[PDB]
C-alpha cells in the first residue's frame, strides 16, 4: 500500500549526471542530485541496471549480477547511494534483468566452451536447419535470433542483440542460480524490483518456424516468445521463492498483455507481481486518435478495478520517444506537456516520471547515423540500408521512433553539455537544452517542473486521487480527455483539452463546494463554470464536496 500511494522516478544513469568528466553518467552523479528528487517529491527511484556490462545494450547485457557497472562506479558507491536514498526518505528500486546475460557473463563463455558441459543447458542451443539458422525467427533488434557459434557447431537463442543469449527457464538450475542471486540482492535493503522483458521467458516447445505470409528473411517472432503459455508457472515460482519474502514493490515490464489478461500478473489475489508496465497505448502510431487513447486506458482502469490490481501509471521510459512529440505538440511543448502530465498522472495507480519528462523534454533530430547507439535502430539502419532504403527515409524512423530520443542527457542548467557533464557526452544533448533546463524552471513558477511538484502534491494530499474510482465523461469528444475519481463524499474531475486549439466544453456536472486543485492557464474572470472555453491544452482538476 505505500507503492499505491507512491510516485516513482525513473532514471537512466548513464544519461543522469556525470561526476568525473568522461562524459557517461554515473553513481555520484546520481547522489549529487538527490536533492532535485527529493523536494521534487519523489517517493520511489527506479535505476536502470547498474551492473557489469559490455553495454551492446547499455546496461541490459549483464556479465556480473553482483558487480557494479565499471562507468558508474563501485558497490561502495552503490551502498552509499541506497544509504543517501533512505535516508531522504525515499525508496529504490532495480532493474532486474533475467530473461538473458551477456554473453560474456561467466555461464555462457562457459556454455559456449564445448557442445558438452555442465553450463551448456543454461541457454537455448540448436543445430542449424538445412544449412541455416534454426528456424525463421527475427531477433527485437533486426536480423535473427540465432547467432552461429564456430566451435561447437550450433545456434544460440537471443531474442535481443548477439551479445544477449538467453537463459534457458526449463532448466531448474539456471532458475535456482537466479532465485539465490534476487534474494541476495533484497538482502541488502533494496525495496524491489523493476523486472526486465519479463514476458519473453516461455518459448514456445521446439521453436517452431512461425508463418511468413510476406515472404521475410526473417519473421517478427513474438508469438513465439511473448506471454507464452507456461509463463505463469516459471512466474508464480520466482515470486514464491524471492519477492513474497520481502516487503517490497514489483513492477513487471509486460509487453503481450491486455487488459483483460492481466489477472494473473497483477491480481491482488495471487498476481504474480504489484503492478505492471503494459504496453497497449505507446504503439498508436497524425492528429492522435484520442478517443482509442481513451479506450486502452479506460480499459486498463476498468479492467484491474474488477480484478482489485493496481495500474503502473506511463507515458516516458528509456525504451520510448518523449511524451510531448508521442502524445503532445511541438507547437504547443509546455503547455502540452503539463496537459499530458495531468492527464496520465491523475488516474488511478502508481505514477512514474521518466527522467526530463518533467522538464518537457522533447525529440532530438541528429544528422549522423554515429550519433546514435541504440543496438536496435543501428541495426535498422544497416540492414533497411543494404535493402535500398535512403539514409533520408531510415533517419526519419529513426526520429520519429527511435528511443535514443529519450536517452540523450538530462538537462540541468545552460553550461556546456547542459551541466550533465564537463566532458564529451557519450549521447548529445539536446541544442534545445538553452530553453529547456531545470535551473530555468525552478525559478519559473509556471514551469513544467512547478507543475509536476504540484500534482504530486495534490495526489499526496487528497486521497481520492490515489484510490477513487475512475470514470470517464465525454467518450466522444474528440478534443477533450475528461473523467472522474470519485472517493465518498469526494469527486475531482479531471479535463484535459488535448488539442492544439481553443474548445468549448460543457463541465460535466450536485456539490456544496468547489475548489481548482490545479491549472496550466491563468484562469478568465469572467468565464463561466458550466461554459468551458479551453486554450490548446489546457488543464484544469476540479475538487467537488
Ligand atoms: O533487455 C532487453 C530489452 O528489454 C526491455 O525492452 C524490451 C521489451 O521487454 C520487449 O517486450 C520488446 O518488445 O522490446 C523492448 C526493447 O525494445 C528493456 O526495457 C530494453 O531497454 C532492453 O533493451
Ligand atoms: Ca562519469
Ligand atoms: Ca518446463
Ligand atoms: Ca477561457
Amino acid at each position: 500500500k505505500w507503492w499505491k500511494e507512491a510516485v516513482a522516478y525513473q532514471i537512466y544513469p548513464r544519461s543522469f549526471m556525470d561526476s568525473n568528466g568522461d562524459g557517461i553518467g554515473d553513481i555520484q552523479g546520481v547522489i549529487s542530485k538527490l536533492d532535485y528528487l527529493s523536494d521534487l517529491g519523489i517517493d520511489v527511484i527506479w535505476i536502470c541496471p547498474i551492473y557489469q556490462s559490455p553495454n551492446d545494450d547499455n546496461g541490459y547485457d549483464i556479465s556480473d549480477y553482483k558487480d557494479i557497472m565499471k562507468d558508474f562506479g563501485t558497490m561502495e558507491d552503490f551502498d552509499e547511494l541506497l544509504d543517501e536514498v533512505h535516508h531522504r526518505g525515499m525508496k529504490l528500486i532495480m532493474d532486474l534483468v533475467i530473461n538473458h546475460t551477456s554473453d560474456e557473463h561467466p555461464w555462457f563463455l562457459e556454455s559456449r566452451s564445448a557442445k558438452e558441459n555442465p553450463y551448456r543447458d543454461y541457454y537455448i542451443w540448436h543445430e542449424g536447419k538445412d544449412g541455416k539458422e534454426p528456424n525463421n525467427w527475427e531477433s527485437i533488434f533486426s536480423g535473427s535470433a540465432w547467432e552461429f557459434d564456430e566451435k561447437t557447431k550450433e545456434y544460440y537463442m537471443h531474442v535481443f542483440s548477439k551479445k544477449q543469449p538467453d537463459l534457458n527457464w526449463e532448466n531448474e538450475k539456471v532458475r535456482h542460480e537466479l532465485y539465490e542471486m534476487v534474494n541476495w540482492w533484497l538482502d541488502k535493503g533494496i525495496d524491489g524490483f523493476r523486472v526486465d522483458a519479463i514476458s519473453h521467458i516461455k518459448k514456445v516447445a521446439g521453436f517452431p518456424d512461425l508463418p511468413n505470409p510476406e515472404k521475410l528473411d526473417y519473421v517478427p517472432s513474438f508469438e513465439g516468445h511473448m506471454n507464452r503459455p507456461g509463463i505463469q508457472e516459471h512466474l508464480k515460482e520466482l515470486k514464491e521463492k524471492t519477492f513474497a519474502k520481502y516487503d517490497i514493490m514489483t513492477v513487471g515490464q509486460a509487453n503481450g498483455v491486455t487488459s483483460d489478461s492481466a489477472d494473473e500478473w497483477v491480481a491482488e489475489d495471487g498476481g504474480n507481481f504489484n503492478m505492471i508496465f503494459q504496453f497497449e497505448h505507446m504503439g498508436l502510431w497524425k492528429p492522435l486518435d484520442l478517443i482509442e487513447l481513451k479506450t486502452i486506458l479506460t480499459n486498463w482502469q476498468n479492467g484491474l478495478e474488477k480484478i482489485n490490481g493496481w495500474n503502473a501509471l506511463y507515458l516516458e521510459n528509456h525504451d520510448q520517444i518523449r511524451s510531448v512529440n508521442k502524445f503532445g505538440s511541438t507547437a504547443y511543448r509546455v503547455e502540452s506537456a503539463k496537459c499530458l502530465a495531468a492527464l496520465y498522472f491523475l488516474m488511478k495507480g502508481t505514477p512514474f516520471i521518466y527522467q526530463g519528462q518533467e522538464l518537457g523534454m522533447t525529440n532530438v533530430k541528429f544528422d549522423s547515423i554515429d550519433d546514435y547507439d541504440d543496438v536496435g535502430m543501428i541495426n535498422y539502419y544497416r540492414i533497411q540500408r543494404e535493402k535500398g532504403d535512403s539514409h533520408d527515409e531510415i533517419m526519419k524512423v529513426i526520429w520519429e521512433t527511435g528511443r535514443d530520443n529519450s536517452r540523450t542527457p538530462m538537462q540541468w542548467n545552460t553550461e556546456k553539455n547542459a551541466g550533465f557533464s564537463t566532458g564529451n557526452p557519450w549521447m548529445k544533448v539536446n541544442p534545445n537544452y538553452v530553453d529547456i533546463n531545470v535551473e530555468e524552471q525552478k525559478s519559473d513558477k509556471n514551469s513544467v517542473l512547478n507543475f509536476y511538484k504540484q500534482l504530486i502534491k495534490i495526489r499526496k494530499q487528497h486521497d481520492v486521487l490515489v484510490y477513487g474510482t475512475y470514470k470517464l465523461l465525454a467518450e466522444e469528444d474528440s478534443a477533450i480527455y475528461a473523467y472522474t475519481r470519485t472517493l465518498e463524499g469526494k469527486t475531482a474531475v479531471v479535463i484535459c483539452n488535448m488539442s492544439p486549439n481553443n474548445q468549448t466544453f460543457e463541465f460535466p456536472s450536485s456539490f456544496t463546494n468547489i475548489e481548482v486543485l490545479i491549472h496550466n492557464y491563468p484562469l478568465d474572470k469572467n468565464e463561466t463554470l458550466e461554459q468551458c472555453t479551453l486554450h490548446p491544452y489546457e488543464t484544469r482538476v476540479y475538487l467537488i464536496s
